[PDB]
């Protein structure tokens, strides 16, 4: 007996870790699990090609974001049942929650797995040098650009690289999400999307996403983000805060335990950036505090000829002991709201701050949409980061750039 599993990289060797975490399942129930790890940058295709053939795994790893586009094509077996044994509705955060269905729909159709969220990384030696307090950096969009223009003005530099760190390292090519926008969008008390009547709607466009979408792009036109780092993705902004070229870097909790792992195991614990590393939430904006909050859940294709088994290994990967292992492995945060309170993940100082910033955590809502929502947005935000490395971003071109934006995504929402 054989189940297939489709994963992301979730931990520094995606398969290994996996096999080990499923490993007291296959003993027990006599079975081999075999995985296949899909580059993020690919799964998207891979999953809805799958889902459109009737060719692939029993269980897919899906992002939170796409488990409604998924399950509005009929492809996912109800799950409801494997929900019920892991605890129901009161097992999760309500965020968590909303994450296991389209919205609306009669039946559950994902398990959820792990979650995440996005912090600011930062040079605990870089802010020193800089006459940087985080606690007032990170409070409010005052000082974060204030910080900013500390650290733009330091004469801190790496004892390895021997060169200056830049200030702010965020990617400047077509992103392939809003994540890295979104907290800006909302603290300005903006969406990306808006419910009137039923019916959902753009409001990039609106003047609040407008302001806080200028206030982040502008700071790479201010000088505070580097040339270069605008020509780079997420992988490569990532790197170059690892190999110490940015003081300030948002990402999730991953990156935590990826400090502490040997590069030869694909982390970067040798390098200075590991041994001078703080976490601090995403800064208030004039209308509040969020951030990105998602993860990834566990769905079975409707055309797995093993579902019984599928099931049990949904309740086995969803439960308090596989829930604290894979969280631990992967430095992501367990999906079961129980699995939070295990005192491994109150003792990193680190991760700690990650857990308090759940408190302004916020998910977009479980479209059928969302696939073609996020991709015509971020291919519109990519041409914004055009304009800023040419410095002609301005308020009216990017007004301009959201509205395009917005008519396209209005014109994608009308054919559901
Ligand atoms: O949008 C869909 C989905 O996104 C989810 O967020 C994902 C990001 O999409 C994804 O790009 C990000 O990928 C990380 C990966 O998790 C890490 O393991 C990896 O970390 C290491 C890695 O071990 C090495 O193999 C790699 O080469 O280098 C890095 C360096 O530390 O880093 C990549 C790149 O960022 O992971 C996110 C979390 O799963 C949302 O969570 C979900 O809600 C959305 O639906
Ligand atoms: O940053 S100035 O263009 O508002
Ligand atoms: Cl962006
Ligand atoms: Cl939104």
């Amino acid at each position: 007996k054989t189940l297939e599993v489709w994963i992301m990289p979730n931990s520094p060797q995606p398969a290994e870790d996996f096999k080990a975490l499923v490993a007291p399942f296959e003993k027990a129930h006599g079975v081999e699990v075999k995985v296949t790890v899909l580059d993020w940058g690919v799964a998207w295709t891979k999953i809805t090609t799958a889902a459109t053939s009737g060719v692939g795994p029993d269980l897919t790893q899906l992002g939170t974001t796409w488990v409604g586009a998924i399950s509005a094509m009929g492809v996912l077996e109800p799950v409801d049942d494997v929900l019920e044994a892991l605890g129901g509705e009161k097992a999760y955060l309500p965020a968590v929650w909303r994450t296991t269905r389209l919205e609306g729909a009669r039946q559950a159709t994902a398990v959820p797995w792990f979650s995440e969220l996005r912090a600011f990384y930062y040079r605990t030696d870089a802010l020193k040098a800089a006459g940087v307090n985080p606690a007032e950096m990170f409070a409010s969009w005052q000082g974060f650009e204030a910080g900013l223009a500390r650290l733009k003005a330091s004469s801190f530099r790496d004892p390895e690289t021997k060169a200056p760190l830049a200030p702010l390292c965020t990617p400047g090519r077509t992103p392939r999400t809003l994540h890295n926008a979104a907290p800006w969008i909302w603290g300005a008390g903006g969406e990306i999307v808006r419910q009137a009547g039923g019916r959902w709607q753009s409001a990039l466009n609106s003047p609040e996403s407008l302001e806080g979408l200028y206030f982040f792009l502008s700071l790479a036109q201010k000088g505070y983000v580097p040339a270069e780092s605008l020509e780079k993705n997420t992988a490569q902004i990532e790197a170059d805060f690892q190999a110490g070229k940015c003081a300030v870097f948002a990402s999730g909790p991953w990156m935590i335990q990826r400090a502490q792992v040997p590069e030869a195991k694909g982390g970067f614990a040798e390098r200075t950036a590991a041994k001078n590393l703080g976490v601090a939430p995403y800064p208030a904006g004039p209308k509040g505090r969020y951030t990105f909050f998602g993860g990834s859940n566990l769905a079975l294709f409707n055309f797995s000829k093993n579902k019984p088994l599928a099931k049990e290994l949904l309740k086995y990967l969803g439960g308090p002991e596989a829930q604290v292992r894979y969280a631990q492995m992967t430095g992501m945060l367990p999906a079961l709201r129980s699995a939070w309170s295990d005192p491994s993940f109150q003792q990193n100082p680190l991760l700690r701050t990650f857990i308090q910033a759940a408190q302004f955590g916020r998910t977009y809502p479980s479209l059928a949409g969302w696939g073609g929502v996020e991709n015509l947005a971020v291919q519109h935000l990519g041409m914004a980061w055009d304009l800023v490395a040419q410095g002609r971003l301005t308020r009216e071109a990017l007004k301009d750039l959201m509205d395009k934006a917005s008519a396209a995504i209005n014109q994608a929402l009308r054919h559901h």
